[PDB]
């Protein structure tokens, strides 16, 4: 059937590690104290938990506490051991406890607060500078997971909680995230739509790390460019075709073509023939202070329908478009 496909990078980092560390399933939870914590408020519901502002009693910190509610069971451990694995991570949010709640009897995760500047109003504000400054602070995230044999799978905006006061930025929500095996197949139904890698819209299972650099590159886009989303797709397959659209047909026939995989008959219909654009096309007089050729080039190299040919994380943090960022 269809090709095979590694990680070209951090390939067995799993396999050299003890079962204990990525065998989630037989991870046995440490509880803490659910008296210790006093949710203030509501601050959002999402389909398997419901998060809310709280207060530590016992040194009055502010803290965030998601709590959880899946179908699927084994999912609870998944996103845990991930989080206890990460910890101290560059970036990575921190799992500051684990308490059962008396209401839904479930886990509820306890993370450090992030003050966050909504990124509706924080995007189509970033100067030049400060785009460079927070994909470098992201891609530190990105490089500690995949490096630990773990990718993210949910990169997007709404992940991705910035203090932009303090300068400060924080990768969040691992609930869809997954040790990384070689050869291992994989759930396509991941990421959100306009963030969603080739590999997925396409169902190749055998995908990778790089996945997470597609969404990076999606996200670069809609910044550089001014225009959120960058991949404006109706529905998962229209998503397709607003991709080919930009990088053309001719390079996807030849992606699916190097793994032999069949495009669902759907697309004979819908997707048509496209050539590849030039980035020029999306430059304009109210987005050109934020496109150099370095950006262009940056781009570039992160939205590449085969996942293998795309910048790993740690050669995009080797990209000139980084040069001008201070390091710290
Ligand atoms: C899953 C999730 C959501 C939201 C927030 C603030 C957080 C969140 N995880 C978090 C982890 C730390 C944090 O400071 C905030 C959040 C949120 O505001 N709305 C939906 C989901």
């Amino acid at each position: 059937g269809p090709v095979p496909s590694r990680a070209r990078v951090y390939t067995d980092v799993n396999t050299h590690r003890p079962r204990e560390y990525w065998d989630y399933e037989s991870h046995v939870v440490e509880w803490g104290n659910q008296d210790d914590y006093q949710l203030v408020r509501k601050l959002g519901r999402g389909k398997y938990s419901e998060v809310f502002e709280a207060i530590n009693i016992t040194n009055n910190e502010k803290v965030v506490v998601k709590i959880l509610k899946p179908v699927k069971k084994k999912k609870i451990k998944r996103e845990i051991k991930i989080l206890e694995n990460l910890r101290g991570g560059p970036n990575i949010i921190t799992l500051a406890d684990i308490v059962k709640d008396p209401v839904s009897r479930t886990p509820a995760l306890v993370f450090e607060h992030v003050n966050n500047t909504d990124f509706k109003q924080l995007y189509q504000t970033l100067t030049d500078y400060d785009i460079r400054f927070y994909m470098y602070e992201i891609l530190k995230a990105l490089d500690y997971c995949h490096s630990m044999g773990i990718m993210h799978r949910d990169v997007k905006p709404h992940n991705v909680m910035i203090d932009h006061e303090h300068r400060k930025l924080r990768l969040i929500d691992w609930g869809l995230a997954e040790f990384y095996h070689p050869g291992q197949e994989y759930n396509v139904r991941v990421a959100s739509r306009y963030f969603k890698g080739p590999e997925l819209l396409v169902d190749y299972q055998m995908y990778d790390y790089s996945l997470d650099m597609w969404s990076l590159g999606c996200m670069l886009a809609s910044m550089i460019f001014r225009k959120e989303p960058f991949f404006h797709g109706h529905d998962n397959y229209d998503q397709l075709v607003r991709i080919a659209k930009v990088l053309g047909t001719e390079d996807l026939y030849d992606y699916i073509d190097k793994y032999n995989i069949e495009l669902d008959p759907r697309f004979n219909d819908i997707l048509g023939r496209h050539s590849r654009k030039r980035w020029e096309r999306f430059v304009h007089s109210e987005n050109q202070h934020l496109v150099s050729p370095e950006a262009l080039d940056f781009l570039d190299k992160l939205l590449r329908y085969d996942h293998q040919s795309r910048l790993t994380a740690r050669e995009a943090m080797e990209h000139p478009y980084f040069y001008t960022v201070v390091k710290d």
